């Protein structure tokens, strides 16, 4: 799934979209999403003025995001998150958002996510989503 | 403590500062910040087009700030954080954000923060930090 | 009335939208609007570098942009203003914006605006308009 | 007086300096700047999104800081305006800016302000400013 | 051709649209296109901090622009380029575009552009495009 | 070298650096240097609002600030350019520029670029520099 179809899918645009392709997909199980990470993003402006770091928090948002676009090919709002937050992402690396399905009822739905740089893991979250 | 010192004391900065004033401080207890949520903050137009939403992650952001100007007054990375999104908020809202210290050490420090509309509360978050 | 049919009513958007809510409508007579002032809105990072000071011109543009909503509930441009900068606004006030109608005719509006932090007033303005 | 003096002299900053060039400069008298408007500037988009016109409200900016640049070759804050907004500004336009001092004192100036383009005026303002 | 039907003529939108009017057009042959340099357009706070100067790729992107309005009075992609950056461009220089159709086929169309400051020529290219 | 140095080799700086690291130098002889492209960069908003695609002349520039690099590590500016856009670039991509030099004497520098995606080249471009 290319940008254009992403830019669909999430409902977020422009400047708070952060996935860029959908790289693999299992419907009612998992998904795989790259968000590229590049310097001329507007958030590395204020994070932080003398080093350039992905925030914690929009990592969290990408997964949630890539979250999103699973349910809708198998308005969610981000209800809960549990996150631990490993290593750090720079300008130049390239994302890899992993979502298995733990759970999804008619109301709800459990997620584990894991973001990669590489293989190697820099954030790993449990997440859960109310409709609405 | 107004928002020129909050400048200082926050390393982060447009567009990524959410604090715009320190209302209550208990050196190594406890702080009360205040973010104005505008329908003037970059973010809204992306989250979302259709209804402009503050994003759950960025009052995670916001209360890890809260945090952070605590610490000093008593670079911290966020490490890790359990978060419940209970309420959402809208431009207009005046988002209080409150940070108890569950206990630091020299190398971390864990928090309780509570987000509140009013005295609604709209997100709780247990928070960890580790210094970088 | 909510942001979010603010957002309708108000021609302007973002980065030039100055009301979050209408806490107050008298049709006809009178109108009271709350603008949030947040140090994360694009406009204080140009004004001024070393501090953060809310323009006194776009207090202004918030009366009018307040007036027009005040009419449409009951294309205007702004035709004339006659204003005094009393005090300063500064991230995390909220800036109340009352209206009351002068005079109103078939092609042109008077009205008294009074900006306020608080119950101090910090602005104080005659606006007309013109309808085009 | 080139932009690049222009930058120095005014102390705001993108994306609130509206003044390109100083044509003429007589100290202690008047001063005549250009400010182009380009549709490529940010509050285009919000003022309006169907149809850009250069808001009123940033064309008595531009007169003020077009005053600003008069006093320091001869912190000022607006301390009033008196203005007709007489005809609209539009992409593509060459901005004109002529003030001419009516009274300054230790304390504060009242300048005369007019906004041309071509030489016909779209804007006419008297200026009252307090130091700080 | 003012901004609004510029708007409509050309695909590209903020920031990334370089044409205010049009000034000139004989259909199947030339135009003349007005953009005005702004110090207060986005791109002047990256290039450069120290010292705002239009970068030589956005001019031929202006020129590129300026031959989309011709070829549509009389989807284009850029093809090609050969561009010879003479003079530098600063904030408050009107550029106007000048381009000549050299040859229109079906697919394709190769035209001289020449941006000019005054009188005096400050880029001159070949541009060639393909029909996408 | 990684994106903190690159942020000071180069003198371009956000929304107009389009270098995120450095992944070969041979000094005096040749640079490969990589730019993630991201749906979250503020150019794509506008080119195009139906479709983004990176534009062809922020490839040139990217070109240009790796030869930038290659030439500190062995004020710049583009003097010339002479360019192919053979291939689109999307959002997800990693873009690789790869810069040879073919003549460099004290007052200029004659350079072959090449940007691939993959091993796809998608542009093609001589370029030359002049001191300033």
């Amino acid at each position: 799934v290319n940008f254009e179809e992403v830019r669909e899918l999430v409902p977020q645009k422009y400047p708070f979209l952060f996935i860029d392709k959908v790289i693999e997909l299992q419907k009612e199980a998992r998904i795989v999403c790259l968000k590229n990470i590049s310097g001329n993003e507007p958030f590395f402006a204020g994070h932080f003025p003398d080093f350039a770091i992905m925030p914690g928090v929009l990592i969290v948002e990408a997964l949630a995001q890539a979250s999103g676009i699973l349910f809708k090919k198998s308005v969610f709002l981000l209800a809960s998150a549990n996150v631990r937050f490993s290593k750090p992402v720079f300008p130049g690396d390239q994302l890899i958002l992993e979502i298995d399905i733990e759970k999804v009822i008619s109301s709800a739905a459990i997620v584990k996510g894991v973001a990669k740089v590489g293989d190697k893991v820099v954030t790993k979250a449990t997440l859960s989503f109310g409709v609405a």
